[PDB]
């Protein structure tokens, strides 16, 4: 073991209230006598798979709902089993949001969506559309003052408007993805052009726009809940209302559930049980967090009722119902990175939005694409037979990439037999534990050195050299779990590369 016994660590961003969650520790810590330490450190949501993969981390994680998955994908969550009447207290679309193939990971503590803050001083009335800011961003320049600031830095505070005139992420499947059509690519060029047109600059981060609008140099904001308290504390006379529209279709945020996550390594899970159950989501917890800093419209019902007759919250909530709940896939955290860069890149002039959303596109759709090209050719070599399944969207780079690696593989695969055999007789594999087990060890072999698509070919020839023995060994059921970790170590340790070599069509190019 690693994380230690008897005492609750909690990670939380550090833009939540965590103080009021030490608050309600150190409750707990009154009743129990078990002390609760929370922290907040910088890129949490990315520490944790790494430092829980090797059993360690916090007893629990608290994030947006879209990262639990992958954490659930990796076994890194333990699962949530509320009995009813604790099950009925909080909305049943929250619990759907924390649900990962059909168990509970998390529980859900409040809804998050942007909404435009703006200032009453400055705006008596805010635009309803996002044309009208140029035109409202000259005449505030006249008077000292610049229309609107919000962080350029996260993609979280753009996708809305890539969103409104129909870009989207992933269909409601990881096949269609939709960050490179028309409307993304219209979305994008409108923020690059008040870019251009010194209406905002690309440089702008969190801090800087929030710094400017609570010192009243900005006349709006695109922020959540969680940011009013600094507004308070500025004493800006602000309202906070529905995004504007582009090209007359509403912004559409990103919705995000705040949740908590238990380490599945955690030697304290009934401890943690007992915090979030009974101490944090309860009136009086969720209202120590609030005053700490806003959670939105949180997910325990008898709360929330009040904190609904906020105009803040009807706001929070009528951008909620015009966006759209976060996907938990695993695969979002690629897509959150891939649309992260295509906005910097784009704001900055370092790529065009054609070529950044291109990126994007092939950044996000990478996982599904290889995936398919893996399995297919696993199965297909294991069983002697092809699939018959329709190759679908993108489905000429799949196709076209499994007749290259079935011509290349098959090469390798001959060549290699002797270093082949020794390798699988060295790991010694024989159900599934030990293919879960293969992933570490695929990591360490496929590791340093130099990246090139033949020794790609490899890692895929010797999966398909594994997936033969374990149907020989009547173990046709680890084949798809084998190539799904293949996968994973291929996206993720080569994600850059990769994309760099557009991908399978990189990779259908250079063996042609
Ligand atoms: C140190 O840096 C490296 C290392 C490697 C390189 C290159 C460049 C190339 C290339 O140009 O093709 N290769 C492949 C050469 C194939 O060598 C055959 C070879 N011999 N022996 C003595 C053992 C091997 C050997 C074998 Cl048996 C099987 C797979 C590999 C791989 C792929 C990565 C790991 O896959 C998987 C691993 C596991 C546990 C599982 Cl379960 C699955 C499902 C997949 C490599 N290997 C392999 C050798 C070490 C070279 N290797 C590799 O990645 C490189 O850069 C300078
Ligand atoms: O910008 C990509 C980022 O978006 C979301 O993160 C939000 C988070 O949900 C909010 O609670 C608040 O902290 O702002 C974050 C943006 O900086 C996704 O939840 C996250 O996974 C993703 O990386």
């Amino acid at each position: 073991g690693k994380i230690e016994e008897g005492k609750l660590v909690i990670w939380i961003n550090g833009d939540k209230g965590y103080n009021g969650l030490a608050e309600v520790g150190k409750k707990f810590e009154k009743d129990t006598g078990i002390k609760v330490t929370v922290e907040h450190p910088d890129k949490l949501e990315e520490k944790f798979p790494q430092v829980a993969a090797t059993g360690d981390g916090p007893d629990i994680i608290f994030w947006a709902h879209d990262r639990f998955g992958g954490y659930a994908q990796s076994g890194l969550l333990a699962e949530i089993t509320p009995d009813k009447a604790f099950q009925d207290k909080l909305y049943p679309f929250t619990w759907d949001a924390v649900r990962y193939n059909g168990k509970l990971i998390a529980y859900p503590i409040a809804v998050e969506a942007l909404s435009l803050i703006y200032n009453k001083d400055l705006l008596p009335n805010p635009p309803k559309t996002w044309e009208e800011i140029p035109a409202l961003d000259k005449e505030l320049k006249a008077k000292g003052k610049s229309a609107l600031m919000f962080n350029l830095q996260e993609p979280y505070f753009t996708w809305p408007l890539i969103a409104a005139d129909g870009g989207y992420a992933f269909k409601y499947d990881i096949k269609d993805v939709g960050v490179d059509n028309a409307g993304a690519k219209a979305g994008l060029t409108f923020l690059v052009d008040l870019i251009k047109n010194k209406h905002m600059n690309a440089d702008t981060d969190y801090s800087i726009a929030e710094a400017a609008f609570n010192k009243g140099e900005t006349a709006m904001t695109i922020n959540g809940p969680w940011a009013w308290s600094n507004i308070d504390t500025s004493k800006v006379n602000y309202g906070v209302t529905v995004l504007p529209t582009f090209k007359g279709q509403p912004s559409k945020p990103f919705v995000g559930v705040l949740s908590a996550g238990i380490n599945a390594a955690s030697p304290n899970k009934e401890l943690a049980k007992e915090f979030l159950e009974n101490y944090l989501l309860t009136d009086e917890g969720l209202e120590a967090v609030n005053k700490d800093k806003p959670l939105g419209a949180v997910a325990l019902k008898s709360y929330e009722e009040e904190l609904a007759k906020d105009p803040r919250i009807a706001a929070t909530m009528e951008n909620a119902q015009k966006g759209e709940i976060m996907p938990n896939i695993p695969q979002m955290s690629a897509f959150w990175y891939a649309v992260r860069t295509a906005v910097i890149n784009a704001a900055s002039g370092r790529q065009t939005v054609d070529e950044a959303l291109k990126d994007a596109q092939t950044g996000s759709e990478l996982y599904r694409q290889s995936l398919e090209i893996i399995s297919r050719y696993l199965r297909e070599q294991a069983t002697g037979a092809k699939d018959t399944k329709p190759m679908g969207r993108s489905g000429a780079t799949s196709r076209k990439a499994l007749e290259t690696l079935r011509r290349v593989g098959d090469g390798v695969q001959r060549n290699h037999e002797t270093a082949f055999q020794g390798m699988l007789r060295k790991l010694d594999i024989k159900n599934e534990d030990d293919v879960k087990s293969l992933s570490r060890v695929m990591i360490h072999v496929f590791s340093d050195g130099v990246t090139n698509w033949g020794r790609i070919v490899t890692l895929i020839s010797f999966g398909a050299f594994v997936a033969k023995h374990l149907k020989t060994i009547n173990q046709e059921s680890c084949i798809e779990p084998l190539a799904e970790s293949i996968t994973d170590v291929l996206v993720r340790t080569k994600r850059d590369w990769l994309v760099k070599q557009r991908g399978w069509d990189g990779f259908v190019e250079f063996f042609h």
